[PDB]
RNA sequence: AAAAAAAAAAAAAAAAAAAAAAAAAAAAAAAAAAAAAAAAAUUUUUUUUUUUUUUUUUUUUUUUUUUUUUUUUUUUUUUUU
């Protein structure tokens, strides 16, 4: 679809939305701020499709009140920023991340410590760099089950990397 | 009482020529020093500009194989309008 962008209460009156799908709907989303998802406050959203929506930038606290949201896809975008762990602010219970098909995204030692209860988690060919500090990024996370950082050109990785993901098992 | 010649002692003052010394200053010659400086012969750091080797990401191009559709020119054959 070619909707420029979401309202302040587009997707109001929805309290029971559980699937959404929002793939190559949105073009003019360039950059996502707090006030996109606010009409999905109160729907206990499960899966999120936002791929091909052409997203470059997102704000802190953008899916604070995602509270119940498990599954979200912003894959084949085009994200230029800085991950500091405040981007996934009010995600009280997720289950997986798709950030991959990307072109730059950078790691910090804070970038994931506010969500601990993730299970998959792929990085493919999003160009991250600078992922040799300590702690490893990945430290607090304890459910992982499958991890991929595949076609991303890893410039280096130590010893702290990868340390206590008891649970992986991809 | 006083004045003078030969012979002998002389005490003081003003000058000088020498010897033995001693402080003071000024000249040099050697042993050191503290330095603000100067190079030269051995180690190496940081930064800028660039060479070579090696491992990989993106994009583009060539070829081969497989496969889905828009068009088809053929129809060996089958009942026919
Ligand atoms: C959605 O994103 C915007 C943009 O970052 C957030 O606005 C920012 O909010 C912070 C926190 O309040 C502000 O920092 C501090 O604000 C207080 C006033 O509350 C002020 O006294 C401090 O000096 C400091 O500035 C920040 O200025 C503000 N920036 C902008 C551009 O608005 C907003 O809070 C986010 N909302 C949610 C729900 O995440
Ligand atoms: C958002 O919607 C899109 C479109 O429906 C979903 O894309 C689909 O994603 C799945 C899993 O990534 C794809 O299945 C896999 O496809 C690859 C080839 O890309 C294949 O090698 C695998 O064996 C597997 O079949 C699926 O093809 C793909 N469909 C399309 C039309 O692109 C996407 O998953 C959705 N995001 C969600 C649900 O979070
Ligand atoms: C979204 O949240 C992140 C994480 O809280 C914010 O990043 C944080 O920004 C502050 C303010 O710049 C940083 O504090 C200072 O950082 C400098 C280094 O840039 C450091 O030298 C100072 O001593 C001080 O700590 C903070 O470190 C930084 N945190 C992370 C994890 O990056 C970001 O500003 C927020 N953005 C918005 C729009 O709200
Ligand atoms: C990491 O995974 C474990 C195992 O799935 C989670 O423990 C479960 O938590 C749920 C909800 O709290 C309980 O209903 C289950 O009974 C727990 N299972 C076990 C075997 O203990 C744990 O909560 C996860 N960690 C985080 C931070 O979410």
């Amino acid at each position: 679809n070619n909707i420029p962008s979401t309202k302040s209460n587009t997707f109001t009156g929805l309290v029971s939305l559980k699937y959404l799908s929002l793939s190559k709907t949105f073009t003019s989303l360039q950059t996502l701020t707090n006030e996109t998802f606010v009409s999905l406050a109160h729907s206990p959203l499960l899966t999120l499709n936002l791929t091909k929506n052409h997203i470059s930038k997102i704000a802190n606290g953008t899916f604070s009140w995602l509270g119940q949201l498990r599954i979200l896809d912003l894959g084949l975008n085009e994200i230029e920023q800085k991950l500091s762990g405040q981007e996934w602010r009010g995600l009280r219970n997720i289950f997986e991340i798709y950030l991959s098909y990307n072109k730059y995204l950078q790691l910090s030692t804070s970038s994931f410590a506010l969500v601990p209860s993730l299970q998959r988690l792929m990085l493919r060919r999003v160009a991250l760099k600078n992922v040799d500090i300590s702690p490893s990024p990945f430290r607090p996370l304890r459910n992982l089950t499958i991890l991929d950082l595949s076609n991303n050109n890893i410039a280096n990785i130590n010893e702290d990397l990868l340390e206590g993901l008891e649970n992986l098992e991809i």
